[PDB]
This record gives C-alpha cells, sequence and structure tokens, in this order.
C-alpha cells in the first residue's frame, strides 16, 4: 500500500521513513536535521541490505561516526556515490545536496506506479 503522487520529496521521506523505522531511535520526520545525526543514513544503509555487517560501532559513535559508515556500505555496496561531503549532512551546511544524495538511494531501491 505505498503509492501517491511519486514525484515529491513525499515520496523518498516515507519510504525512507519504513526503512529507517526499524532502527530504534532512527525517526525520519523531515529531510532537514533528522539525518543530521548520522544514524539516519546509517538505518537506511543497513536496513537496504539485511545482509550487509551490522552497526556494532556505530550505536556509540558520534554524530558525525556514524554518517561516515553509511557513505561508506553505501558508495562500496549500494554504489551511492557520496555526492555530499559527511561534514555537510551533519553539520547541516548544504541541505540541498542531502537530498539529492537520498534520491539516488531511492532512484535504485523504488517501486510502484512512475507516472502518478
Amino acid at each position: 500500500g505505498s503509492s501517491g503522487s511519486s514525484g515529491t520529496q513525499e515520496e523518498l521521506l516515507r519510504w525512507c521513513q519504513e526503512q529507517t523505522a526499524g532502527y530504534p531511535g532512527v525517526h525520519v520526520s523531515d529531510l532537514s536535521s533528522s539525518w543530521a545525526d548520522g544514524l539516519a543514513l546509517c538505518a537506511l544503509v543497513y536496513r537496504l541490505q539485511p545482509g550487509l555487517l551490522e552497526p556494532s560501532e556505530l550505536q556509540g559513535l558520534g554524530a558525525l561516526e556514524a554518517t561516515a559508515w553509511a557513505l561508506k556500505v553505501a558508495e562500496n555496496e549500494l554504489g551511492i556515490t557520496p555526492v555530499v561531503s559527511a561534514q555537510a549532512v551533519v553539520a547541516g551546511s548544504d541541505p540541498l545536496g542531502l537530498i539529492a544524495y537520498l534520491s539516488h538511494f531511492h532512484s535504485a531501491f523504488k517501486s510502484g506506479p512512475s507516472s502518478g
């Protein structure tokens, strides 16, 4: 039951919500600061692929320490080149880059109606 306008960020956000949801503590409510923490990206990645290692350290790592991994396992496994600097994401300087960065994840791990 996942379908709507498949056009606005809503399609991505919601999609990411269901993913991160699983991860305890990670609650994506807005693509502004909800992803700044760092775990967010970590959850989205770890979840997307339950086969990849688990966050044994990320559990108690620094807001940045986390994002670091995500961008890694994402650029290695997922292959989603890091369009934004782990710092920019967490620091919260380039809110645009992040959006584009995530867009890649979905664009690859998306499904449903193309033109609503």
